[PDB]
């Protein structure tokens, strides 16, 4: 019955040293015009590229896929919970021609809560959490979108 | 609980001159049980090549991705509106190798409605609108599909 | 408001001589909080390839796309149909150098079942058959998910 | 000491019924300035495309890459042989849906000639022929170029 | 009988403004063992890219493509010119998403020397001069490599 | 004035534990009817796979790009030196999704010789040698051709 949509701003940071690693997040949730218990599904892509004068260049992507249960506390405001799949690719050129990518899986997990200031508008504050190998990341997101 | 899946053919005009840009349009629409108000997203496709014996080639292509609620009157008509973005990409071959390529996203908004004449059967009439810099692209869509 | 997705090792085998062709089964159900009644869409993928000492190669890969309606009987059961498209493609290389790929598409159906033997998790074991041609095909699924 | 380069146009014919195939041809000569042999390499792509209103399509492609050598006869003619690899793909598609792709090698043979109007002129004159499975195909091709 | 391979830093400038397009150059020399007259192939790239705090990007790259006459004046000294095609392409995205790209090619010619201060190797100094619709691209050139 | 054209069975071994890595050469010669002194480029590509019933995964490819000068001993001898660069791309798939791939670049040479027995066909073995990192890449070369 009723569906949400919303995108904004994502920003990770792994166990201290890879700095910001910066990008964006899309959710969609549905919920029913009767029952307070919907689903929601996310994708999170966040970056960063390290080049140089000396030419060693390194470059990480974080992909985050999850999705768990919405339950609309009242008109204005939702929370939930989701698990799901992180994948990290982390490239590293060391000058002036060796080329080494690794690339895993891990487990991810979330939470978060949505607000609607006016009904068909939303504001989407999340957080997200994968560990990949034995490096944590977590992303904190912003997002805003329509409820339709 | 239940969902309609439609396709069919659709026609895009723009303001006079581009003739009749010709292609596709795929529709998923949601419904519960019990209550009328349900959901709609939509995927519209159309193009045209102009060619030649001079040797002058052109190639339109316009992308149509709207989504918005729908609404069931009875049990055989519902009406839907829907906003989104639409997408055009030009591309110009002058005689006899400059290339000239532009692309850029507008807002969409479209209208239509769907009928039941069986039940697990959808006939399904929508038109769609997209401004795209300042050229305003109009398509017709005339699809069918199934309800299950 | 709920959502149950499974996966799982899927095989087909079609009318006699190819012999099993193995891969996998991916579904996404949909249901509500009040009707028994939801939907249910699913992605099957199977392939194989013969190769030899001699050097003939041949490599067959079945996809199936369908979708239909799902029953929840009680809580621990449901029911599905499902029906859509199944798509072959048959590679073949006749040593040393000849090269001879068809492909086609054909109706495609379905019928499943899943139990929720915790509420949170789900088992599915379903059928497929697609025709393609002359050729029937028959895949058997057996998959494992979450219901959120 | 001396290379020529030449390009045109080259039309295929093969046994009987596919029509006229129209492409082009490139070659790279190479000669010393103390001797009258040397050599020339070839490369030959034609082509051809049948459509409808019925909606079956084809597409033929041929390839031909051959190399030999050429013997200056005096300051303003030329004869060469070339030997090499033919190679052809066929492309089908059978309304609505059905596409059967098929290609093969099998030796390429031709000969030709060259002319110097001018000193860094010349003008390219050849035939080429190739088996591939049964079907003998022969392509006739005039060139212009230059020799520096 | 003799090959000279060398490679370079090339470094383009067109009318006046684009600034300088900064990339490399490869060039093949033949040369016989009993005449001072060769060929020499010549392949240039440069390009350059500017971003932003705004958004918009620019991306201009050049290729030039050239072959001609190699005269050896000495043990240690040879001279060359050639001609050939040069190929430009722009690409420009006016935030935030309007993206326009164009290319063409033009004549290209050019002239340079090499020195062999040791027999086996060579020292390269080219200079290459391309048109492309009204825009003069010029392209200096210095470039090492070996004689064998 | 005279081309020479070979390819063959090419096998790398590398310091003692990566096994047999097969795979083929080309070898492209030039020489001058007046002068015994020419020149010949090489291109040798090996690689293996090795695979499991647990699943890790890894395939190592190399590609060896040389060239030099070539000498004609008499009719049917001719001994050559060729110098270039080796590059190896190794790929490792640890179970069940852990992915790691490096590439480095290395100096390369290697030395053979040619026999024609007949004069317008060629027997070419080679040895060439690589370094890559620290690793010595060793590859025999067997190959047959034509002369024209």
């Amino acid at each position: 019955a009723t569906s949400t949509v919303t995108g904004g701003y994502a920003q990770s940071d792994a166990q201290g040293q890879m700095n910001k690693m910066g990008g964006f997040n899309l959710k969609y949730r549905y919920e029913e015009d009767n029952s307070p218990l919907g689903v929601i599904g996310s994708f999170t892509y966040t970056e960063k590229s390290r080049t140089a004068s000396s030419g060693d260049y390194n470059k990480n992507q974080y992909y985050g896929i999850t999705a768990g249960p919405a339950y609309r506390i009242n008109d204005w405001a939702s929370i939930y919970g989701v698990v799901g799949v992180g994948y990290g690719k982390f490239q590293t050129t060391e000058y002036p021609t060796y080329k080494n990518d690794t690339s895993d899986y891990g487990f991810s997990y979330g939470a978060g809560l949505q607000f609607n200031p006016m009904e068909n508008v939303a504001l989407d504050f999340s957080y997200e959490q994968s560990r990949i190998r034995s490096v944590d990341v977590g992303t904190w997101i912003a997002g805003v979108g329509y409820r339709f």
